């Protein structure tokens, strides 16, 4: 079947190259099938006869989307990247071109030239006074759910409103990056390799510079190289950029992901948090024209300002059977894990059982935007112990319907704190933890010279443009997701 | 002596636990150096009696980067990300305070409340009516790349360089939004290098026993989105190329890659001086710059000239017939001292006499068009002579700075093109291409006609800032 079409359409082809060039590219293409229709949309005031008077001439191209043949005159549609646009052929008018454009076929590439008018049922329509073919098509369009993400480049053409989320997309980039550029914030560049993987605690990608016999790593984040900045006195900082994990075989998540992550010297996870949610709403409202988005489901509202509570008043509200002192209690909340069939390690102390406890009982409950606060030091390696519980960091994760958006955190600027927190994950590693972090006394170093207290944050853009554009998979928002060979 | 000044900074940092919270973070810091510089610039308005008078009060912080002790009074400078003032402080005034200021060292993050004046000497001064170390440093001021963070302290003016940057791209997406581009972000592993001629770093993702390369180019997925009716895309972003020890070039590097459909490269290299001529303005104010001793104006229309007339223009001993004839032009570079290879055709020849004779030369903006198809796999062929191609590359201070064509949307010259690559690859050429059957499949759905581009961005910056060398417009370049 489809292998007969894509022979005839190369005989086809084999026969244009005999009559002349078949791939031209001396068309100038000036008018958008888009434009024309939202500038000629009144029907009431641009009906066929006051388009056909104006005299206004267009010079479009397209890919062909159907043809209808009637005889001595024709339709067909067109689409270029702003829209469709129906065209009227006629013979008397188009000669040899019209033969022409009988052997067309769907999925061609066509130029056309002429005046403006409307079709009985109401379609802006192009009155063809010229038309050539400009790419031949050789394979046909579609008329499994994977190859619409193994060819993007068919899924395009055929569902069109797909692009409508990817243009979503780089507004809601551009939007970030005029918020954060008219506060002051200066957009910087770090290095994508890395010598130490540092900043996320996750697995790495590794490669080889064949030249210096030297191992590197594809970053898992920026942190480290953003706070190197701050200590060299660029006090207000972000990038948006891709990071890289080389984890499991997953269908929700992409080995390489888009953050943004910001560094504010002198603000702590307090102003983090107001920044976080003032730019998420602002960003909202620039791109959809309000505060409210329906995603996977659920409808989300981003006006009201969002909900702060600690994981640790969190857990005890879903688990009434933990009190206030189980909390930092580590046998109580074995008990309690082992009550709720969470796997446990003996390496694990009450902090880290808490967050298992959090992730098993509480984060799929977050739906409504709400800041989970204050998460313990075990499991926050960067974060800078609060001053009443240094068993707690001032740390915050931000949930929307149940997933994680952003965190952030008052940035640990204590050298020797930072060096002791390295040495446990280098301990942690040890017992089997491929996602433990290392030491890397450069980074120490830079603190050594003197790091202003500082407020830092990431988002994830990805779930970001995933929530406004109400897209429940990644593989929707990403224009060439990662797919199984 | 280094190691005992950072034994003595410990010691104090010990004292300082003793008496508290070491590293608070419960300053708001609201004033800004420079800032208060422009605004009160003009001396004869503002007089040490106006500042005192007009009450304003100011809240900053910085870095200690020097004192003077006078007894009862001192004066001190500080640094922030905006520039730098000077503190006076009374003993009077601050009591304990002032005797912490006198321990404390050059480095130190301190913060500061109080009034403005201006001293004998014409300097706007903060009076400083409350003082407080927020950071204590461990290591003492003096390394450039090595240590970035050290040099942006201590060369303050280099930070004026990477701000320069960062609004250098910002000035050349608006200029490309402004004309309908859309931005796209395409991935940076491929599973099989394209669009460069370059060696590429290779990675394996664990779970899935796949091979990935790190890209050399995004030109092959950004051709597809023009199959998919994206029609006007661009991308600033990395690439990464796996090549020899340099200290000119970076593994990682800036590119601009522009796609637009139903250009060839005439209009595309009006887009490109287009885009650097405005985008000059914008960040610099006018068109001409400064550059490693050279005076460029981008203001002029850039010159046009095929590679085939400037080779024979600066060797008048290659006649016109022995520009594609292989043997004349194996003479040719022998003559010249060029080593070439045995597999060069002469297209790669007139290239090679290209880069040794012409490039060096080309220091006003000078666009080299109409490239020989051996070395163009992916520009279209010229209608009128298939054996070159409608290409150009842009170079500037004898620089490449650009490169674009017309693009080839012929899927079975494509694969042909690739074919001969892939004998290349298998002769001894760890630069040659591959063969990408997805690439050939989308371009068998149909590709309009289309121009492309790619700009260096890394290169763009140096030259807009007059900086010589990359490691002087990159954050961490590599070391
Ligand atoms: N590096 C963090 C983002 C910034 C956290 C605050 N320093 C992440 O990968 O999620
Ligand atoms: N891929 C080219 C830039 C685009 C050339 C036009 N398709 C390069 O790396 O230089
Ligand atoms: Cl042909
Ligand atoms: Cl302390």
């Amino acid at each position: 079947d489809e292998n007969k079409l894509i022979a005839e359409r190369r005989e086809k082809l084999k026969a244009l190259r005999g009559q002349g060039i078949a791939y031209p590219n001396d068309f100038r293409r000036e008018d958008f099938a888009g434009r024309l229709q939202e500038e000629f949309a009144d029907a009431e005031t641009w009906t066929a006869e006051a388009l056909e008077g104006n005299g206004r001439q267009v010079k479009m191209a397209g890919r062909l989307m159907a043809k209808r043949i009637m005889g001595k005159a024709s339709f067909a549609q067109i689409q270029d990247e702003s829209g469709r646009i129906q065209l009227f052929l006629q013979g008397a008018v188009l000669g040899d071109a019209y033969t022409a454009f009988k052997g067309w076929d769907v999925g061609d590439i066509i130029a056309v030239e002429g005046g403006l008018t409307r079709t009985k049922t109401g379609e802006l329509s192009v009155k063809a006074e010229s038309i050539r073919l400009l790419t031949k098509s050789l394979r046909p369009l579609p008329d499994d759910v994977e190859q619409r993400y193994r060819q993007r480049y068919v899924d395009l053409i055929v569902t069109p409103e797909s692009r409508a989320v990817f243009i979503k997309r780089s507004k809601i980039i551009r939007a970030m990056r005029a918020w954060l550029d008219n506060r002051d914030f200066l957009e910087v560049e770090t290095p994508m390799m890395h010598y130490i993987p540092g900043g996320a605690a996750a697995k790495p990608f590794t490669t080889h510079h064949n030249a210096l016999d030297l191992d590197l790593y594809l970053r898992v984040a920026p942190e480290l190289y953003l706070k190197r900045l701050t200590v060299g006195g660029l006090e207000r900082v972000y990038e948006i950029n891709r990071n890289f994990r080389n984890e499991g075989v997953s269908t929700r998540h992409n080995p390489e992901f888009t953050m943004m992550e910001l560094y504010e010297a002198y603000a702590t996870y307090n102003e983090i948090m107001d920044l976080t949610e003032g730019v998420i709403r602002d960003v909202a409202k620039a791109v959809n024209g309000g505060t409210e988005v329906e995603w996977d489901g659920a409808k989300i509202d981003l006006g009201p300002a969002f909900r702060r509570w600690r994981m640790d008043e969190a857990v005890r509200h879903h688990n009434p059977e933990i009190s206030a002192a189980d909390c930092t209690d580590r046998d109580a909340l074995l008990r309690h894990c082992e009550r709720l069939k969470i796997r446990v390690k003996p390496s694990y102390g009450w902090g880290k059982l808490l967050l298992e406890i959090f992730e098993a009982t509480v984060e799929h409950t977050l739906i409504q935007p709400t800041f989970i606060t204050d998460h313990p030091v075990e499991v926050s390696p960067l974060a800078r112990a609060n001053d009443n519980d240094p068993g707690y960091t001032d740390r915050f994760e931000l949930f929307v319907n149940g997933k994680e958006l952003a965190n952030g955190f008052s940035e640990l600027n204590d050298p020797e704190d930072q060096a002791q927190r390295f040495q446990a994950q280098v301990a942690a590693k040890e017992g089997g933890d491929d996602e433990a972090m290392h030491y890397d006394a450069d980074y120490i170093r830079a603190l050594e010279y003197g790091m202003a207290p500082t407020g830092g944050l990431g988002i994830g853009v990805d779930r970001l443009v995933m929530l406004l554009t109400g897209s429940s998979s990644i593989r929707d928002v990403l224009l060439f997701p990662y797919m199984r060979p």
